[PDB]
RNA sequence: CGAGGGCGCACCACCGGCCCGUCUCGCCCGCCGCGCCGGGGAGGUGGAGCACGAGCGCACGUGUUAGGACCCGAAAGAUGGUGAACUAUGCCUGGGCAGGGCGAAGCCAGAGGAAACUCUGGUGGAGGUCCGUAGCGGUCCUGACGUGCAAAUCGGUCGUCCGACCUGGGUAUAGGGGCGAAAGACUAAUCGAACCAUCUAGUAGCUGGUUCCCUCCGAAGUUUCCCUCAGGAUAGCUGGC
RNA sequence: CUCAACCUAUUCUCAAACUUUAAAUGGGUAAGAAGCCCGGCUCGCUGGCGUGGAGCCGGGCGUGGAAUGCGAGUGCCUAGUGGGCCACUUUUGGUAAGCAGAACUGGCGCUGCGGGAUGAACCGAACGCCGGGUUAAGGCGCCCGAUGCCGACGCUCAUCA
RNA sequence: CGCCGCAGGUGCAGAUCUUGGUGGUAGUAGCAAAUAUUCAAACGAGAACUUUGAAGGCCGAAGUGGAGAAGGGUUCCAUGUGAACAGCAGUUGAACAUGGGUCAGUCGGUCCUGAGAGAUGGGCGAGCGCCGUUCCGAAGGGACGGGCGAUGGCCUCCGUU
RNA sequence: CGGUAACGCGACCGAUCCCGGAGAAGCCGGCGGGAGCCCCGGGGAGAGUUCUCUUUUCUUUGUGAAGGGCAGGGCGCCCUGGAAUGGGUUCGCCCCGAGAGAGGGGCCCGUGCCUUGGAAAGCGUCGCGGUUCCGGCGGCGUCCGGUGAGCUCUCGCUGGCCCUUGAAAAUCCGGGGGAGAGGGUGUAAAUCUCGCGCCGGGCCGUACCCAUAUCCGCAGCAGGUCUCCAAGGUGAACAGCCUCUGGCAUGUUGGAACAAUGUAGGUAAGGGAAGUCGGCAAGCCGGAUCCGUAACUUCGGGAUAAGGAUUGGCUCUAAGGG
RNA sequence: CAGGGGAAUCCGACUGUUUAAUUAAAACAAAGCAUCGCGAAGGCCCGCGGCGGGUGUUGACGCGAUGUGAUUUCUGCCCAGUGCUCUGAAUGUCAAAGUGAAGAAAUUCAAUGAAGCGCGGGUAAACGGCGGGAGUAACUAUGACUCUCUUAAGGUAGCCAAAUGCCUCGUCAUCUAAUUAGUGACGCGCAUGAAGGAUGAACGAGAUUCCCACUGUCCCUACCUACUAUCCAGCGAAACCACAGCCAAGGGAACGGGCUUGGCGGAAUCAGCGGGGAAAGAAGACCCUGUUGAGCUUGACUCUAGUCUGGCACGGUGAAG
RNA sequence: AGUUUGACUGGGGCGGUACACCUGUCAAACGGUAACGCAGGUGUCCUAAGGCGAGCUCAGGGAGGACAGAAACCUCCCGUGGAGCAGAAGGGCAAAAGCUCGCUUGAUCUUGAUUUUCAGUACGAAUACAGACCGUGAAAGCGGGGCCUCACGAUCCUUCUGACCUUUUGGGUUUUAAGCAGGAGGUGUCAGAAAAGUUACCACAGGGAUAACUGGCUUGUGGCGGCCAAGCGUUCAUAGCGACGUCGCUUUUUGAUCCUUCGAUGUCGGCUCUUCCUAUCAUUGUGAAGCAGAAUUCACCAAGCGUUGGAUUGUUCACCCACUAAUAGGGAACGUGAGCUGGGUUUAGACCGUCGUGAGACAGGUUAGUUUUACCCUACUGAUGAUGUGUUGUUGCCAUGGUAAUCCUGCUCAGUACGAGAGGAACCGCAGGUUCAGACAUUUGGUGUAUGUGCUUGGCUGAGGAGCCAAUGGGGCGAAGCU
C-alpha cells in the first residue's frame, strides 16, 4: 500500500542528478556555414574531468567566423588528442582522430566517437567512454548511412550527422574492480542517489512487490509483463528469456 | 306482589338479500348508430363492501416509529488544512578528529654468484590498517534508578576512532504521501498511515448509569420464523380500560 | 457300532428399535328445554314408493333429569420476558460428576418467617401494625425457650464409640 | 407563601459520572550523583548559608577559566525591601520596587551568487490558482562617438534638451 | 626614460571591441622559514624562606596599524658557458644538451629586525603633594645572552590518494588593437594609475547569559545544545595524577550517631567453578627493553601468537654535534 | 597509565549499517558474480492538466529493473504447471463502428474479424519441482544392470542427527569419575542439496564446547570504608482508600476480615519485614463472541488509474496496384 | 479502491450436519417431548411401476419325470403369505394393493372447504366434495398420479401459454410495450444476502454466557490396598507370592466438566525457607520367615531425628559417578517472582526445514530480547510502654507458651557364640567423629582507615627536617574490637 522505490525515482526530489560541479553539456559545435560547405580549425586548450562522467572533455577554442570573438565548445575528447593540437570540424575536414565531419563522406569501415542521433543536433550515439560506433554502409541516394552501435544494433542514419573520428578517451574503465563500498559510494555521490541497493525481498510487502514472507524468497515469477502497471513491474521485466546465456 | 303472555334496544350466532371482480349455464330484451353494439337472469366463488350513517375538530394519556432520540462510550470512514525546530535521505556552504604499532609500492648500499639472478641492511610511509583519547555509538552488568536527576538518565565495562567518519547552518522531499545500508524504521515524547479543525451528539444487537412516597395487580426464560444462537418478530404469560 | 446334520417332543436364558395376552396412572365424549314427543309445509337434492334427507311452520310436555363447588360472558390497548436453575419420581448419553439432555408436579428466581448449628431450592408455613391463646416441622443436660417425668423395655464399651 | 388552574431544563448515592472543595495516608516518603570544610570579625532583631580576613581543599588550560554563534529579552548595572518565590535559611538573589545602561565610513547586516526559491511571456485550469525559468516574447529605455537643430548661460566657449 | 636580459624608474594620452588574470578552491604525508609560548644562563626592581643551608625561590623586566630600509624565505626568472671518468641533490625525492654544476644578476613574499610612530604612552618600583573619587607631580628602570625532532599558529617547498578531481557570482586589474584627441615652439595643449591639499560616508544591530541557574526539556531538571585561546611536572601523549593563572564552595538543607537491609568500593586462610542455564560478576594479564614465537594461510597475515628474562637508587665510562 | 591466553564447532567474507525508548544479530549493505529492458517517436518513473516533468549538463564502459552475496571451487536434471517472451501458418472465438438483407419503422438477422485469449516455438543465475513400481550378482543383504507408472524430470556434485533429523538423550569413537552438552565419523536425509552447494585465511561487544591461568561464583561466611537508612531542627508530597483489618473448621458464587460454631480479645507506639489484604498499577494484549475494524495478500466479489487495440474527428494532394 | 469471507458446536479450529425432509426407537399405553441419542433413508425413479376390468397365486418344501447333475424344464401335493408391491423402515394387502393380459391417458380443465407443520401464517404434501370433459367395466362403480407415511421452493426479474380480453396518456390504424390468469428458469444456510485469506504489527466493544493456570465435583486412567485361593514356592495354597474374579481407598497422574475469576489472582523450573502428611528408606522398641551366624524379606507401634556431594539437560522427570545409617514418597493457589533468577514457554528482529500461489503458519529446530511499587492494615520479628497492687525500689513465684539433640565409626567383647567350612555377631564398657544447637576469642586464621609504624611512585611546600595531595595513592607488618 505504500509507493516502492523506483516508483519513487520520477518523482525527482531526492534522486535528481548531482550537476554542481560538472562542466557543461558536452556537445559538438553547431552546424553552421563552414561545417556545411568547408572545415573551421579549432585548438585543443584544456583536457578535463567531468565529475559523474568517465570519459575525459576537451575545451576547444573556434574562431566566430562572423564577428570577432573566440567561441569555446566542450567536445568529448577522442583518445590520442592533446592540448595544442588542431581539430577540423566541416565536411571538408580530413580522416584524424578527433576532427569532426558528416558520416556520408567517410570509407565504409571508419569509426567514430560522438556521433549524431539527427542530422543538426550535437552528439547523441558513442560518449560514453571507450565507445565508439562503426560506420558500416552508404546510400547516396535517399542520403543515408547506416552504422553500428555500441550495443551491436544496426541504425539507418542521414548522410549529415556528423562525428568525431576515432574511440572516446577513458579506456577500459570497468575493468578495474571496485573492491569498496567506499570506492563505490564515491563513485555514486558524484552521479546521483541509487547507489547502496536493498533488495526487494528484503522489504515487507507493503513496499515492495516481493517483500514478505516467512523466507526471503520472491514468491512469484520474477519475470514481469511490459504492459505491467507501475509499482508492479520490478525484477525481469518482458524478459524474452532468463538464465545463464550459453550460445551467444 | 304476580304465573303466564307481548313489543323487542344494543350486541352475538345463524339463514337469506343487494353492490363490484371472476367462473359455469342459459334464454330474452333495446335501437336515429343493427353492431366483433348495449342491457338483463340463474348457480358457485374473490372484496379492506351495503343492509336508515358517525364522523370531523380540539385536548389529554399510553404504545410504536423517524429524527442526536433516555445519558455517556468505540476501533473506524470522509473533507479541508498545518508541520522536515526531532528524526530519514539528497544537495549547498562551513568546522573538526591526542599519542603510539604494523611497515605496501618507490629508492640507496653491501654481500653472494660464471651468469640468470638472489640475499642482507637501510630509506620510504601506503592502508574503508591495528592499540587507544576527543568525538560518535551503545555490548554486558539483564548494575543503579524505576511516584527517577531523567515520560530513556547515571556508573563501570564496552564498539569505532582517515573514513560508507563526526557535526553547525542553509536548502529539497508532506500523509496513502515522503524518506528508509530495510527495523514497518523515521516523519516535533504520536506511525502497520502524523497532527489540526470539521462532517459529528458518527453507529453500537455490547458495558455502565437512569433521581419522591404509599396503595393495588403481577410475570418470563417457552412455541414458530429470522446469516437466528449476547438480538428481534410471533404466540403465550402481565397490567389497564 | 460311533460322531454330525435333519426331524419330533422337551429343557436353560433373553429383547429400546420383538410379541399372543396385558394393567395402574391417563386421553376423548355424554349426563336434556338448542331436549323429547306430536301434526303439517318446502325442495331444483335423492328416488319403485305417501321414498330418504334436510330445512321450515304450529302444538304439547318442567320430577330443570349425577355429586361437589363457584357468578359468568365478551372486546380493546398493552409492558416485561424470550440466558434459567433446583427437588421427589420417570428417564437418555456418560465410569462418574455440584456433568450434559428430556417428562410431570412443586419450588427458587420474585420470598420473608419457624426448624435443618451454618446454607437460593430440604421440612413446616407463606407475610398489613399489635395483644392473648394454640400449634406445625423440630425439639426440651448447659450454651439455648422447654423432661428439675422418682418416664417404660431392651441393646451397646469403642487404646479412630 | 397558601388555595384553584396552567407549564416544565421538576426530586440523585452510585454512571473508573462533571466541576469545586476536603480527609486518612502523614509531620510520613523524602530534601543521599560529581572528595570539604573551619576560625575570627562586620553589618544586622536574627548568621551553618551574606561580606571581609585567615586556613584547608577542588576544577587542573579537552577547566568549575576567558570570549562568541543560535536562543532568551533587560535576566545587565546601582540603590532599596524583606510580603510571596529561590522544595532548609538568608542580612543574599537571575525575586520585588525605583532609576540607569548598548554611541561605528574602516565589527557585522547591507552587496554577490550557491543548493534552491520565484514572477512575467506562454501553457494548463470550473476556479482559488499552478506548470514552467528560457522554454511558444517585438524581452536591449543604455552609450564617451557623429549629425540635425532649439543657444537655455560668465550667449568667447563648453556643459544642457 | 634605463637595462643584453630577467626587468626597473614617480607619473608615462587613448574609446567601442577582443583576450587573459585575480576572486577561485579537495583530503592526507614529510620537511623548512617566521612568530607567540615553554625552557636555560646572567643583570635589575619588588616579594618569600632563613631552626640550619641556599649569591637562593617566586613575580616582573613593551612597542599597534601604515610607511622606509635591511635580513630571511621562495622562484618552472635572466646572462655567460657547455657537462660521461656523469654530475648536482633531498628526510623522501628529484634535476639536467628542451642547458647540469659554477659565476653573476632579476622578481615575489617579507607577519622578522632597525627606523618614523616612540615614550610623551604603558608597566614595575620608590616617594611627595592634593581638586571629598587629579589621564596629579617626581625619581629610577623597562638590560644582555643561549638553546630546540618542544607546543600552537602561519608562510613555503615537495610528494601521495581518487571509476571521488574538490563552487558560483559580484568586484577589481593587466594586455591586444588604435577609432580619436591635443599645440605650432608656446613658459605650450590634450592628458596623468605621481606627491600634497579640500569635502563626505546615511540606515539597522551592538547591554548581558551562552549554561550542573539567563537557551530547550512544565523547573535554578545529573539530559540536550555550534565554536575559538590553552602554562609547569611525570609521561609516548590534548592520557591519568599533582600544581600556577583564573574560578569555585561540593551542586535545592544542616546536626548527632554508626543498627539491620541496601547502593558504591575493598580484603579474605585452605580449596579453585565443586556455584550457575551459562565463569554472569570479579579476578588474572598489562608499559618498555632484550630474546623467542606454532598450526593454518587468499602468502598480505596469524603476531603483542604462545613462552622467558629484565626494570629502583647512586657514582661513573664511552658513543652520537655545531 | 596499562592486552588474560590456547584448541576447536556454527554463521556472516572483511570495514560499514540497523529496530531514538526491551532485539546490534547470523539481519541490511557491500565489492564480486549473473540475469533483464532500452538506440531517444526510447527504457524506467512522476504528473489532475499542458509533447508537462525526473534519470538527463545523460547515450549501452550509460541509465533503469532484479537476484545472489569477497576470494577459491563447482553450480546437475526438468519448459509438463504457472509466468514471461517470439512469428502468425490456412487459422477458432472475439466489442463498438462500418457493410448487406427483411420490415412501415423502431427493430431483427447475416456477412466481415483489432488487440486479447486459444494453437505453435523459446526460456529455470523466471517462479518453482527433482516420487514411485517391478525384475536383476554363486551365503544372505544390496543392486553396477533392464523395463515401467503419474508424467516434465526423477536429487547429480557435495554436505549432515548441521542454526535443517520427528523417532532421538540416533549408533560408534573421543573428551569426564560420571556428559540429554562438545568434537570426529556413519547415513534411505520425518522434511539436506547446488546464485546458491561446499570450502577458506583475516575479522566479530555474534551462538557453542573444552583446557591453562585466575579468582569470595561456591564450600562459608567474616571484617572494613563512603553514602543512606536511623534520631533531631527546618521543610514536606504521592499512590491507594465500600467499611475495615487476629484465627481454625463449616456452609457459601465450590479458597472469609465480617456470617455459623469454636479458639479468644488490653491503650498509644518505634525499627524492620515481605505470608496475606485472591495488595496497587491497566475497562485481559491470551481465548471466544460482535452480522465492530484496520495493516497486508491473492484468479475472493465488484470496480479503477495507467497501458494495448479498433472506430469516428482534426486530416489534406497525387499515383499505382 | 470498496467490501465480504455463514451457522450449529460439551471453548474455538479441524471433523461432522444433529441446517429442509422421511422410518423405527428414545417417549414414561392420547397427542407433544431434548442431546454432535441410537439404527437408517432422501434431492430420485416410473407411458407405466399411472387408470380401469378380467383371470390367476406367491416364498419355500416334498414326491416324480430322456439327456438333466445341488440348481435348466414339465406334473402332482402341502403351503396365512414365511413372497412381491422401485427405494429406507414401519404399517397395509390374497379370486388383494402382488403376477399376466386387454383397453387407456383422472399424471387433464376449474372454484371453493378441510387436514398435517402451525402463530392455527405460508410452502409442500394430503383428505372429502362440487362443476366439466373423459377412461375402463356387462354393471355397481372406480380413477383427477404412484397402497400409506418423504421425494422439495417466496418477492423482483425472465420465458411460455390463454381471452376476436384491458391499457399504451388529444383522437384513429398498425407494430411494440405494459397488464390479468396459469406453468417453468431458484434460492440444499432449503421462510429464500451476491462474497477468499492472513495478522506474532494489530485495534475496539464486550464476555467468566467461553478455553489456557489454581480451586471444587468425579476417579475412567494413574497410584495404593483388601477378599476368594487355581497355582509358584525340591514337598507345602496363604514364610514370601497370587491366576480367574470381585470390593475399596487416594487426589502427588492424566482425563471429564465449565461452578468462581477475562474494568487481569503475574503463567515452567531452579534457588531460598518454614511447616505439615505417612502409604517408614534409615534410626528406637518389637513380632514372623524358606530367621544357624552375617545379610536379607514381611508386618506392628511409630513422622522424634535425618534423607547428601556432583557430570549432562531450562527441565519437572531421567540417567550415571560417588559417598552414606539411609540417600523414602508427598502437600501447603502443581507453597514460595512488591523473595530472586529468567535458562524454558509466550510479543515485536532474524535464520533453516516443512506447509501455503501469497500474505503468512508450525505443542518443529535456533539466536537476541525492559521482570515496576510497600511509607498503609494485618501477620511475624525485635523495641518502648500500658491496666492493677497508694508512690517507688529490691529480691522472687510460676499460669501459660516455646523447647532439642542426632546418628555413625574404631577398640574391647571376639576370630568368641553360631556354622561342616567360608565366614561371623550382640549386651556391658572405652575412645572418638557426623548433622544440629547454644556460646566464645586464650590460641590459629580473616579483617584492619587505631589512617598505628616502616617502605615507596608522581606532584607540592626554595632545600634539609617535617609533612601534605592522588575520592583509602600503593604496598609490608599490625593493637583493640568483630569474627
Ligand atoms: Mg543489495
Ligand atoms: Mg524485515
Ligand atoms: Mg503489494
Ligand atoms: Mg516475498
Ligand atoms: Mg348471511
Ligand atoms: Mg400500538
Ligand atoms: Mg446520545
Ligand atoms: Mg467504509
Ligand atoms: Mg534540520
Ligand atoms: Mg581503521
Ligand atoms: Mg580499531
Ligand atoms: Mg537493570
Ligand atoms: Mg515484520
Ligand atoms: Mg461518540
Ligand atoms: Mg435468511
Ligand atoms: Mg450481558
Ligand atoms: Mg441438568
Ligand atoms: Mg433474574
Ligand atoms: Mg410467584
Ligand atoms: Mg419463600
Ligand atoms: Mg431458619
Ligand atoms: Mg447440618
Ligand atoms: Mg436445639
Ligand atoms: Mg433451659
Ligand atoms: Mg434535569
Ligand atoms: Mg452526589
Ligand atoms: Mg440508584
Ligand atoms: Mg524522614
Ligand atoms: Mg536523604
Ligand atoms: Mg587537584
Ligand atoms: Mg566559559
Ligand atoms: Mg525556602
Ligand atoms: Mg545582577
Ligand atoms: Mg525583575
Ligand atoms: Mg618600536
Ligand atoms: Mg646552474
Ligand atoms: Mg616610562
Ligand atoms: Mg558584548
Ligand atoms: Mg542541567
Ligand atoms: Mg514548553
Ligand atoms: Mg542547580
Ligand atoms: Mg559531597
Ligand atoms: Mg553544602
Ligand atoms: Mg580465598
Ligand atoms: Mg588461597
Ligand atoms: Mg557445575
Ligand atoms: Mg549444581
Ligand atoms: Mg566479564
Ligand atoms: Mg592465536
Ligand atoms: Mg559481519
Ligand atoms: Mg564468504
Ligand atoms: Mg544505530
Ligand atoms: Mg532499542
Ligand atoms: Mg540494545
Ligand atoms: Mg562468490
Ligand atoms: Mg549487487
Ligand atoms: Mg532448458
Ligand atoms: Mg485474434
Ligand atoms: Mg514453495
Ligand atoms: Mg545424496
Ligand atoms: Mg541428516
Ligand atoms: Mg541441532
Ligand atoms: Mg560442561
Ligand atoms: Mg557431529
Ligand atoms: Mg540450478
Ligand atoms: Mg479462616
Ligand atoms: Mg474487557
Ligand atoms: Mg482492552
Ligand atoms: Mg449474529
Ligand atoms: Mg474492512
Ligand atoms: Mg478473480
Ligand atoms: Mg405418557
Ligand atoms: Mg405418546
Ligand atoms: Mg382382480
Ligand atoms: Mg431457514
Ligand atoms: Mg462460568
Ligand atoms: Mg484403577
Ligand atoms: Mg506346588
Ligand atoms: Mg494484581
Ligand atoms: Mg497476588
Ligand atoms: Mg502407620
Ligand atoms: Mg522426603
Ligand atoms: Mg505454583
Ligand atoms: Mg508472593
Ligand atoms: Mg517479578
Ligand atoms: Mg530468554
Ligand atoms: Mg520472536
Ligand atoms: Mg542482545
Ligand atoms: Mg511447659
Ligand atoms: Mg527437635
Ligand atoms: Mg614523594
Ligand atoms: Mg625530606
Ligand atoms: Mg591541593
Amino acid at each position: 500500500g505504500r509507493v516502492i522505490r523506483g516508483q519513487r525515482k520520477g518523482a525527482g526530489s531526492v534522486f535528481r542528478a548531482h550537476v554542481k560541479h560538472r562542466k557543461g553539456a558536452a556537445r559538438l559545435r553547431a552546424v553552421d556555414f563552414a561545417e556545411r560547405h568547408g572545415y573551421i580549425k579549432g585548438i585543443v586548450k584544456d583536457i578535463i574531468h567531468d565529475p559523474g562522467r568517465g570519459a575525459p572533455l576537451a575545451k576547444v577554442v573556434f574562431r566566430d567566423p562572423y564577428r570577432f570573438k573566440k567561441r569555446t565548445e566542450l567536445f568529448i575528447a577522442a583518445e590520442g588528442i592533446h592540448t595544442g593540437q588542431f581539430v577540423y570540424c566541416g565536411k571538408k575536414a580530413q580522416l584524424n582522430i578527433g576532427n569532426v565531419l558528416p558520416v556520408g563522406t567517410m570509407p565504409e569501415g571508419t569509426i567514430v566517437c560522438c556521433l549524431e542521433e539527427k542530422p543538426g543536433d550535437r552528439g547523441k550515439l558513442a560518449r560514453a567512454s571507450g565507445n565508439y560506433a562503426t560506420v558500416i554502409s552508404h546510400n547516396p541516394e535517399t542520403k543515408k548511412t547506416r552504422v553500428k552501435l555500441p550495443s551491436g544494433s544496426k541504425k539507418v542514419i542521414s548522410s549529415a550527422n556528423r562525428a568525431v573520428v576515432g574511440v572516446v578517451a577513458g579506456g577500459g574503465r570497468i575493468d578495474k574492480p571496485i573492491l569498496k563500498a567506499g570506492r563505490a559510494y564515491h563513485k555514486y555521490k558524484a552521479k546521483r542517489n541509487c547507489w547502496p541497493r536493498v533488495r526487494g525481498v528484503a522489504m515487507n510487502p507493503v513496499e515492495h512487490p516481493f517483500g514478505g514472507g516467512n523466507h526471503q524468497h520472491i514468491g512469484k515469477p520474477s519475470t514481469i509483463r511490459r504492459d505491467a502497471p507501475a509499482g508492479r513491474k520490478v525484477g525481469l521485466i518482458a524478459a524474452r528469456r532468463t538464465g545463464r546465456l550459453r550460445g551467444t
